[PDB]
RNA sequence: GGGGCUGUUUACCAGGUCAGGUCCGAAAGGAAGCAGCCAAGGCAGCUCC
């Protein structure tokens, strides 16, 4: 389970325009995801990093509920 | 080394375009710009000077 995926799932619109500042390897495997990468996808995509931070942060939980089951 | 070709590779660190998103504006409209792609660079093979 990837950012790939979780992107499948007015406020969402937000979260799309994060992960569409990503390069193909961040979605893959986003632990590799760290602060300049951050600054960059913010910037990129008109957010803030701690947008991002909340983004990962939910794909996370979002993820961490899949590796029970 | 330079030219051409082909394969591979490259988050951001003064190329271009820029989906999505952002900024400014009452609006009409402007602005910056990630990914992508194009380009460019790296590692090589072929080839020409």
């Amino acid at each position: 389970f990837d950012l790939n995926d979780f992107l499948e799932q007015k406020v969402l619109v937000r979260m799309e325009a994060i992960i569409n500042s990503m390069t193909m390897k961040e979605r893959a495997k986003p632990e590799i995801i760290k602060g300049s990468r951050k600054r960059r996808i913010a910037a990129g995509s008109g957010m803030q990093v701690q947008d991002v931070n909340r983004l990962l942060k939910q794909f996370d939980d979002m993820q961490r509920m899949m590796k029970k089951m």
